[PDB]
């Protein structure tokens, strides 16, 4: 079988409409999808999906960046391409001139990681498996081979990625057995959005919890009385016994950063996510060394391996966020989570988007598998929109993430969402654009 | 006056095909310009030109991120935006929705510094005046409304900006008489790209030192044994007192480089620009402090002022590259060029790439006037190719920079050179791709 087509869609959502994921930097996303397939000549199942993660304007920007691919993939052998995603990532990562517009950063690299994504979810689709099994029973060698360890000989050899990789094959059965018994852990960020009133805000907190949850996210950054009042709040809704961490999006320079945090650590901070923008790992260390030991977190942003290494490398994290879109797909994230790994260092997946939980569940079950066998001490971030539109939607139960089970990354979309929510020609826009 | 257009144009240079550009990371670059006009509805003359600059794939992707911009600009008036090019520049890097393409990174931050550059080329045109002028003798006070403050108040804050600016102002306009009757120092690395034959290389660097260059640069970073080769004939064709860099591309890791200089140091090195990956400040300064006292540089692709900030407070320089078209517009490079003040560290400016020595001359040149007061011990990058498609190409006397005259940015292109080498469609690209 061959690669017949890439086909792109610039698919957005009105998250807006109600302020769903709202924050202090992002004060009205409408959470969209620069969605991608890979096409082949085969059954209607043999195809890649996967997407890009953006709030609106800019999606038709980063769709377009993603179908300037095409001339990379159409044309390749499946068998080729699924045997060595390696080489299949290498040759869109290695292009010097798509290199230029980024390097490994930005909308260019992001569309790469897209395309890169829809590969893994067609060889996990041709391997009758879902992806988190798909990785995680890949033998030692053939993960390493996916890795692009340029840029971290000095903190992740690939001796080094195969030893943590062999050091856990005694124990994947065991470890793939008591994930699909129990699931993983979540928390949920939907109750915390900053433009949800006060009311809103109590009341999901109230269900987050109920529904199971340990952990709750909330939306700080604009104005400390606001978050105050609010981390107070929830803090009495939830109970001493739940964990309530806040999300400032970037908006704080560090000395700004660590006096408000001072004021909100009295209502028991889980962490504080993002407090300064996502390229400064040594302001991130200075927020963290200034108001230690509450703990601080980034990753949602963090462009690739090299800058996460740097976080690591210089302590200015106390767990990390991946991202299953940001990044150059699945090949950088293994190497962030060895990396993270090595420097034993918590990893709680980013899913605050479209279709995020779909694609990152994959990620952090893989690693507790073939990497770090730990999930009971971090979790997987879960927001309650937009799963209907997906074929595999994710399943939480009493706050835990079921295993999925069907083949593939879980990214394909119904044909009836993209056909009503495509921008700008789509059944709701034309309506709501008029 | 109103801007009533913002066109842009995907024009790409054959440069591969005699390799003129080519490196380690970038074998056979085509330098191309994502061409943008703000078009105005005032004199032919008022109009505002600006490129990002690509080296083939992925321009038409970069080209369409700048046409996205033009709802936040057509509508606006003149004088509104040429009056506050600081609330012009945020009105598109704070939209909260282009920022997650980013944030200030990739194809969507070079495609907003593009149209912030072509702003200002607009204003210096109101003014009548070449942009290095404009901007040297905007007040203080209207200098610093300019900037983005956010993220620097720990390395430098508007106050400590005036106090730079404030400080530099009795001598403006001397400095402005000693630039125009002297010109502004520069080296070239035409002599130098890694496609070239030995011959080649050898014969291009006696005509550079002939033509009053007293500093050349070298691509290095594939081959160990060729660098050496390369660096011993260059630096006997040269002779023992013309300065000699070289530029690895971003192509080593920490340990590798540390080794690979080690090589190269009995050849008298200037610098060596960007040993490895641009996002990796702690990596610089570990090689930085492996190879000392050989200089480190890098710039030329660090995506933003923040970035910049901390190779600074990292000490992973000894000099730092900016670039027109890498970040924000002047907005940023401003900024950037007042860290380095502040920070004591030497400004080589970057333009390797078309276009890039008639933009960033005027911002190392405004640098001078208005900042610095230095040029003597350092130098404009400069590049021997496609200035004959430029309506004000720049102007080298004995190895030094002409001061620019006409008014603008020095952006602005020919049509003709626009019909013929527009991709796909332009004359060459057509007859070429036949
Ligand atoms: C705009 C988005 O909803 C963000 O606020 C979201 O990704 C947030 O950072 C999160 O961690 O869930
Ligand atoms: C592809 C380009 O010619 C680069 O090699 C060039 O920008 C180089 O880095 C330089 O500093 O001139
Ligand atoms: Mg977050
Ligand atoms: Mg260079």
């Amino acid at each position: 079988r061959t690669i017949i087509a890439l086909e792109t869609h610039d698919v957005r959502f009105p998250t807006s409409r109600e302020l769903d994921g709202s924050d202090a930097m992002n004060p009205d996303p409408d959470y969209s999808a620069a969605y991608v397939v890979l096409r082949t000549d085969g059954a209607e199942d043999l195809a890649g999906y996967g997407l890009v993660f953006t709030i609106g304007r800019g999606n038709d920007v980063q769709t377009a960046a993603v179908a300037a691919l095409a001339e990379h993939v159409v044309g390749l052998s499946v068998d080729k391409v699924i045997a060595d995603l390696g080489a299949f990532a290498r040759r869109l990562t290695n292009d010097s001139q798509l290199r230029w517009l980024g390097p490994e950063k930005g909308v260019m690299h992001m569309a790469i990681g897209a395309v890169i994504n829809a590969a893994w979810d067609l060889a996990a689709r041709a391997a009758n498996k879902p992806l988190w099994r798909f990785i995680a029973e890949l033998t030692p060698e053939q993960l390493v081979d996916t890795i692009d360890f340029r840029y971290l000989s000095d903190a992740l050899t690939r001796d080094e990625a195969l030893a943590i990789l062999r050091d856990a094959q005694p124990q994947r059965a065991a470890r793939t057995a008591t994930l699909i018994e129990q699931g993983y852990p979540a928390y949920t960020t939907s109750p915390g959005w900053l433009g949800y009133s006060d009311e809103k805000l109590v009341r999901l907190a109230k269900e987050a919890v109920a529904d199971g949850f340990r952990t709750i996210k909330l939306a700080v950054g604009a104005n400390v009385q606001d978050d105050i009042r609010r981390c107070r709040l929830a803090r009495a809704a939830i109970g001493p016994d739940i964990a309530m961490a806040v999300d400032a999006n970037q908006r704080w320079d560090v000395g700004p950063a660590i006096d408000w945090m001072r004021q909100l650590a009295e209502f028991d901070i889980a962490w504080i996510e993002e407090p300064t923008s996502p390229d400064d790992v040594l302001g991130h260390a200075a927020i963290r060394q200034g108001i230690t030991p509450v703990p601080v977190s980034t990753g949602e942003h963090t462009q690739n391996r090299v800058v996460f290494k740097q976080l690591l490398q210089a302590g200015a994290v106390d767990l990390i966020q991946i991202d299953a879109a940001r990044v150059g797909g699945v090949n950088e994230n293994l190497a962030i989570l060895l990396l993270a790994a090595k420097f034993g260092v918590r990893v709680f997946p980013h899913a605050g988007g479209v279709g995020l939980c779909e694609l990152v569940q994959h990620l952090a079950m893989a690693d507790f598998v073939a990497i770090t066998g730990k999930m009971e001490d971090r979790a997987i971030e879960f927001v309650d929109h937009l799963h209907q539109h997906f074929l595999d939607p994710v399943r939480i139960q009493h706050g835990r993430y079921l295993a999925p089970e069907v083949p593939g990354f879980s990214a394909e979309m119904h044909p009836a969402s993209i056909a009503e929510f495509s921008y700008p020609d789509g059944r709701f826009w034309v309506e709501d654009l008029a």
